[PDB]
């Protein structure tokens, strides 16, 4: 196991076309802008909704989800479009690193907190390949039942074989925010 690298590579062909992939794959009806009432619908009235979260839960989620896309630009009742929406994450990746830097938590990982949370019933706390399938088709961010397997590889297990927030938070900055080479992979074949 190895850390995290903190550098960032904002202008790196292969960070900006990942943002455009999920774009895209946020922008549903392809009309080049999204709002942060179209995200919020997506977390709360859908995924929320289908994956059987409490009221609790959801409004949790909401909260979460609604400041991490306020942190890279989106708003309720505005449009933004991708170069907007590119310019928003490098102010996130930084806002998001400097807290990381000084042991603060970061708006990813408390992100995924609500996420587990959904799935966490019994005080385990962890998320099982079985519901991260669930998560990849409802959320459609990895509908590809093989690269949820892909993903549970790709990432450090627990002794139970099943994937925590702290590994995914690791991997998700990676990923999202640094473009490490170590990332790679995280979402199987499914984002580039
Ligand atoms: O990371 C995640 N995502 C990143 C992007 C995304 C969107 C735009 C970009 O330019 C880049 C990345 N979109 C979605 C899907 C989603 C979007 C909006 C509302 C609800 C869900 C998404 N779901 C997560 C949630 C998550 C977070 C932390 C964890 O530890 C575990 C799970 O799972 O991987």
């Amino acid at each position: 196991k190895y850390a995290v690298k903190l550098q960032t590579d904002f202008d790196n062909p292969k960070w900006i076309k990942r943002h455009k992939f999920m774009f895209d794959y946020l922008d549903i009806n392809g009309n080049g802008q999204i709002t942060l009432d179209e995200i919020v619908s997506k977390a709360s009235d859908d995924i929320c909704k289908n994956l059987g979260a409490t009221p609790a839960q959801t409004q949790r989620h909401q909260d979460c989800v609604e400041a991490f896309f306020r942190g890279c630009g989106l708003e309720y009742g505005k449009e933004t479009k991708f170069p907007e929406f590119l310019e928003g994450w490098k102010n996130l990746a930084n806002a998001d690193l400097a807290k990381w830097a000084r042991n603060e938590p970061t708006l990813i990982r408390e992100w995924g907190d609500a996420v587990f949370d959904i799935f966490d019933k019994d005080g385990s706390g962890t998320i099982t390949l079985d519901e991260w399938k669930a998560y990849g088709r409802i959320s459609g961010i990895s509908p590809s039942e093989e690269d949820c397997e892909k993903t549970f590889q790709h990432c450090d297990l627990d002794n139970s074989g099943e994937l925590d927030v702290d590994e995914m938070t690791r991997q998700h900055l990676g990923f999202w925010y640094t473009l490490d080479p170590e990332a790679d992979g995280l979402y199987g074949n499914g984002v580039p």
